[PDB]
Order: structure tokens, then sequence, then C-alpha cells
């Protein structure tokens, strides 16, 4: 089965520049190579090349509104392309606000996909609830259908169409959400396992409910959103939003491992890796093998190992 | 409902100095401002003068009886005050020797009360078991009913008047504990969770073990005493006795959070955070802004998130 | 209930030196003086001199076949000789090749004993399937009846008579398995518990599967070898192969615990502790006080705590 690596390097999603330079951290540390060794077949997009729109004056409070939207319907039309020949779509970001573009390219060929959101945030406010114009954590809100018309229009998401609904996510490793935020996610009730939720059930028994309640009744691709700044800031700390007492490096691999088990992983995207916020060169490196390292087990490699087919090795 | 933050700026207790301004360390991270955040009401008691008795000799081994004593004596006077008023109490220390005093002056207005000790000591030997004079670590010894009398009387306190039995407290985060300690445990039965437990269970079962065996039969008062030392030093750096392979930041926050559910919470200790035994600041801050999450999990903030009653956000 | 430290200062198992200076470590720690004080009795039994077999050029891949050959014959002679008056039998290694003659000289008194392989690691690798000559990662390959005939007879372990089948075994905490390894233990099928496992289960359930797995039918002694790389670099970083995402020092504790609670301990190993690959004293003081942390456990001293009987303490 295909699988189709895709760079987005973008980043006015929010206000730290940097993670633009994740695709380059993450091809420069051999994922493109590491991934040829897998079963699977390898085809690397390469860097998409984001047109800047001159005088991106801001809607309201939300910031680079028609640069953040004009992007996003470059990937999502990238995203389609892939997804429409039967190949599985890895995207390499920048920040978050480029799920919009993964997310609404991926329905298009598989309108019946769910989403596992792995972030500490819910990144789902409206430009009517940020305190800060960021549209890195607002990917959400411009997706969900029961949020249609629940804010203004924003220049550049006039393309944009609700593909998911709230029944069909799930967010695993939130601890930092803004009052806005839980709000929302509790009036339409959508389904989430918090750092307190992964502390009493544990992740052994929280991909086995999610799976349940997302494939319990029909088996639909996945599309995984991985924010590095799931896992604690002692594996991922270079991020922009880091937050302690986060998803172990163990848990995210568990995580990746059980999706690969499904068989249905169909989209994965790998956001927000900033190279330039590591305090030292360690933690960058550290950064991104943990974040190339999730990146092979969401196709395949197992921590108890792996072997050829039909190669008998004695 | 009222809640009043009393300080404790206490450290004869035990030989390392600069646990008395633990108060100011917490009160300086935002701790009083942080919580008028909450659904509750906050009154700052501020912080409490400690007379100093002048010629305080040495009780055999135990250092400082006279002066640990007064204090405390003046501690549960203050504490039993609000109490009475229908408020909940919490307490910024010093060294723990100061919960002799919040759980005193708790019971003489709940006398039903129980006790979850989280720490990494009993702090449960009698001034015949202690191979160092320090009261930090035997603030229990003179609580218990079973243990009136198991030790001669000491200078400063005979107003004590163990109000709590072996039945009603249970420990969590036990690692380090003294030949003495452990016996008198065995013998009069006290149920804890050693870390042993806790890898075993796991914080979820054993939080639900704890709560069934203080409150599976009546419902009554829950007086929360936390060492600082009770989490790892990873966490909590600048405390006098860390002791490796302790509860992790997640733990100690479903704990926390659990012990607001029940709605039964009504004394809190925040003992012996010691700002001048950080290695950095940073270490100074962290455990800090640590102790503060715990407390400010103790009364409402989820890391799910929160959001304020009647108000649409939308 | 006899004790019997056999310092094993090898190191021919891998490339990097420094691993002979393990039990010089572990001694200076003070080890030997610190089980003294638990309720057994112990020995030093000094440490071994290995004669360097001259021109041992390589058996094909394989490297210093003879000299680790040899030094194996002669720790499985003082072995099988201590076990043989009813002592438990504690080796302080150097590189893990040495488990061959630790674990040979435990199955010719007790032929039918059980290991259980802490690392993270298999060690299995046969010298068909090794892409290094390094004899440390491959003792198992040696040991297995089902192996038997697989490989070539290799210089120096002429000696060598497999002791314990696919059956008596069982790993715990292995991340790191190259392809042939994976390959042999899914074959041969094995009993383990990956670190996938340990995250799903729990060190809980794991250590109650294990043991009624080796356990569950006959009642039999146990020997246990802990490559202190089986746990999280960040705990014992001062080794050879390190890798990321291993037990807690939390689990490592809790597995030593439950070993000492089944009175079944008869042959306990101490690999591949090396002190000159820490990049701080403080990683060697620290690597170096958990693999004496873990040993002292496997006799007793619990972190609940201890105290001797018929002592009343008041
Ligand atoms: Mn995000
Ligand atoms: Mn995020
Ligand atoms: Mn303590
Ligand atoms: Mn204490
Ligand atoms: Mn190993
Ligand atoms: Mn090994």
């Amino acid at each position: 089965k295909p699988i189709e690596i895709i760079g987005a390097p973008f980043s006015k999603g929010q206000p730290r520049g940097g993670v633009e330079k994740g695709p380059a951290a993450l091809r420069k540390a051999g994922l493109v190579e590491k991934l040829k060794e897998t079963e699977y077949n390898v085809r690397d997009h390469g860097d998409l090349a984001f047109v800047d729109v001159p005088n991106d004056s801001p809607f309201q409070i939300v910031k680079n509104p028609r640069s953040v939207g004009k992007a996003n319907e470059q990937l999502a039309a990238v995203v389609a392309e892939t997804q429409k020949n039967g190949t599985i779509s890895v995207v390499l970001g920048g920040d978050h606000s480029m799920a919009i573009g993964s997310i609404s390219g991926h329905a298009r060929v598989h309108p019946d996909l769910c989403v596992i959101w792995v972030d500490a945030h819910t990144d789902i406010n409206t430009p009517l609830t940020t305190s800060s114009g960021n549209l890195h954590g607002q990917p959400v809100a411009f997706l969900l259908k029961e949020l249609k018309g629940k804010f203004p229009d924003v220049p550049g998401f006039s393309w944009v169409t609700p593909c998911i609904s709230a029944k069909d996510i799930v967010y695993i490793g939130l601890r930092d959400v803004d009052p806005g935020e839980h709000y929302i996610i509790k009036t339409l009730g959508i389904k989430y396992f918090s750092m307190t939720e992964v502390d009493k059930l544990g992740i052994g028994k929280v991909m086995e409910e999610t799976f349940s309640y997302l494939l319990g009744r029909k088996k639909r691709p996945i599309h995984l959103s991985f924010c590095v700044d799931g896992l604690d800031p002692v594996f991922t700390p270079a991020t922009g939003t880091p937050v302690v007492g986060g998803l172990s490096y163990r848990e995210g691999l568990y995580i990746t491992e059980e999706i690969y088990k499904t068989g249905l992983l169909s989209g994965l995207d790998i956001m927000e890796v900033n190279p330039t916020l590591g305090k030292t060169p360690e933690e960058v490196t550290r950064t991104v093998n943990t974040a190339v390292a999730l990146t092979l087990s969401c196709f395949g490699t197992k921590r108890e190992g792996n072997h050829k087919p039909e190669t008998d090795y004695l």
C-alpha cells in the first residue's frame, strides 16, 4: 500500500517562527529513508510552496486569515490527489492550522472518515473565543459541522466545508483547555480521554474504548492528527506550546502501534515540530527522533521487533 | 463555600532552615489570586507569628520541643476557629510537624474526620523510635489514639489530645520507612499503599479502594495532608527529604482531582516546600508551580478543563 | 539463607571497555556492607581472575570466542560450587555474555530452574544472525535447547550444554530487537512482555502472569538476570546499549520485590553496568545506586520499610 510524504512548511498559524523548519528537520533525521525500509512503498511529494498574501489584514482578532486560508486550500488540493490514487497521506508540517488542509482534503475522498486528535489542546476555538488570533488552535472549529455559522466567516476560508461531525472524532492527551473550548466540547458532547482519563484507565483501556466508539459500528478510515506537544515536554521539548504532565514516550508508541493494528490509518499529521525552539541541540534531536519514531510506528515498526515474511533466518 | 489560607512559616521541626519561606514562595507564585479564580471564596488569613521559646532544651532526643509545641498549639487555635465558621482550611507550611496543629484544630470541629496522608514517609516515629530528635517525622505518633502513652509526655505537647485512630487514616506514596515506623503501622494495622501498591493497582484503583475504606461506611470530612516530597524529586526538587521513585505530577494530580469530586475535603496541608534547597531557580519554580497545581486541583480546576455555569460561550 | 557475591570483571563481550569496572563500582557504592544489613548471611567471593587467551582470532564474525568461552567456563564452575553448598549466587558483571556461565553454573545444581530475562534486548542472536560479533548479545543463543545445532560450534564453547528450554524463560521490557532475534522468539514462541505489553497491562499484572506461567505448574528456583539497560537511561545511563522508553525505577523495584516475595530466587545477575560511560559522575552515582537499589530488594528490603523480628521498638 502507498504512502505519500507532503511537507507543509507553514507557520502563520502562530506567533513563533521556526516551525516551517520541521519538514527539513524530520527529513534530515532520516524519515523518508527509514520508511522505505518498511513493508510499504514510499513517494515523497516534496515541500509545498505557500504563496504569501500581501496586506493580510487581521479579521478582527484572527491573524493572517487569507494567508492561512490560502495555504490550507493548497494543502487540501494536494491531499485529495494522493488519497484519490489510493495512497496514505503523511503530512509533515508546521503549526496545526494546516490540519484544515489535511483533514478537509481527506474527507473529499473518504467522507466517512473519523479522527483521533492527539494533542494537549483541543486546538478548537472560534474566531469569537480566541484570546489570541492564532489559528493553529482553532483547526477543529472550522471543520465541525455543528459549528457551522457559530462564528463569522473569515477571509480565506470560504472554500472550507465542515467535513466531520462531533461524533466522528476523539481527543487523546488533553490537559490545557481554555474556558471557551471546554464549553464547546461538553455542549457538543465530544468523546475525549484527557490527562485525568489516561491516568484512571491507562493507555491500554483507552484505545480499546476509542476504537469501539469510533469503529464500534462501522469500519471507516482513520485520520490521525498528532501535535508533538501531545507527549510531555521531556520527550518533545521542541514545540511551541509545551505543557507539563503529558503522554509518555511509551503510551505514544502504544497509540501509534494500535492504530497500525486496525489497518485503517488513512491520514496522518505530524504537526508543530519546531527545531529552533530546542534549548539545546539535544532537545531538538530528542523531539525529532521521537517524532520520527511515532511515524514509523503508525507504519508497522513494533517494539517487540519485526522480520521480513518468507525469510527463513536460520 | 469558604476557604481560608493560613500561613505557617515554621521550620524548627527539622535541621535544614529554609522551609519557613514556603508560604512566601507559594504566595509569590500567585496562589492566593489563582484561587479566587475558582468557584470559591478566598480570604487570606496571613502568616502566623510563631513565638520562639528561649532555652528550648532538648527532651532526650527530640529537638525544640517547647518551640515546636507552642507553635502548633497556636495553629490548632487558628484552624479550629475558621472550621467553626464553616470554612475549609488550607495551611501553607513549613515542615510537616505543623500538621499536628492543622489536624488537631480540625478534629475539634469535625471529630469524625479522616486523613489521607500523601507523603514519602510515615512521619510516625515516637520520641523513643526516632534516630533524629526531629519532629517533622513524628506528627502522627502524637495524633494516634492507639499511641497515647506509648512514649513520654514531651514539654509543650500537654495540650495535645489524640483525635484520630489508626482506622481513619491511609497513607499514599510510601517509600522511605524506618524499621520502627513499619512496625507500628503493621501492628496497629494502618491502611496504606506503598509505591509498590501504586505500581500494582494503579493510581486509579488505589483511590477507589481508599475511598471505600475511609468512606465505604459513613460520609465524613477529609483532612488532606500533602508532603511535597510525596511526589518524585524530578517534580518536587526543593524539598528537605527527597526520595527517588516517587509519585508523578499526574498521579498527584489524579489524587487531588478525585478528592475534589468527593466534595468532602475539609482540611488541606501543603507542607515541606523549601525555596533555599533548590539547586537552580528552575527547580524552585517547578516544585512551587506543582505545589500550586495541586492546591488548585483540590478546588475544581480540572485538566479536561473548566467553564462557568449559566454562561453560553456561543 | 546464604548469599555469595561473585565478581566477574569481564568485558570481551563487546567493543566498549569499562564494564569490567562494574563490580569495583558496585562494591564501592557499598553493596556488600548494605546486604549484611538484611536478614541474610553474606560472603563476598572476591573477583575472578580471567586469563586472556593469546591470539583469540575471530570465529567468522564472532569476536573473542576463546576468551569469552574460557571465562564463562570458569564462572560456571564457581557458580555450580556455591549453589552446591546451598547458597544464593549474586553476580556483579561486566557484559552480559557472562550470563552463560552464571545460568550454566546454576542449572547444574538446579536443572529445573527458570529465568526471568529483564533486559531491553533479547540477547538471543546466533553466530549466524549477529550483525556484530558481540557475544554480550547472544548469551541466550548458547543456552537454549531448541537452538542446539542451529549454528556452528564456536571455539571455547564446547563445554556448554543447553540447560533451559524455550519454556522456562521469560523476558521483561524488550524494546530493541533485531529482525533475526524477533523471528527466533516468535518461532520458538517464547513468553515475553515487550514495553508495549507493560504499557497495556501494567507492572502489576505482568508479574502476576509471568509467575503463573513459570510457576503455575511446579515450584522451582528462580534465576534473575538483570541487564541494567533494561530500565530507561534516565535511571541507568552508565550503560553500553541504552535505549529510550525503558522500565521505570519504580517497575524495576516492583519486579525485584515480587521476586523476593516468591522465596524462590536462586541466581541473580547484575550485568553490563559501565562506570566510564556516564557523561557525568552523577550519572555514574545514579546508575550504580540502582544496580544495588534493585539487588538489596531481591533480598527483602521493602519500600514500605522493614523492621527486625522479635524487637519491640516501644
Ligand atoms: Mn495542535
Ligand atoms: Mn496543541
Ligand atoms: Mn516526608
Ligand atoms: Mn512529611
Ligand atoms: Mn541488553
Ligand atoms: Mn543484556
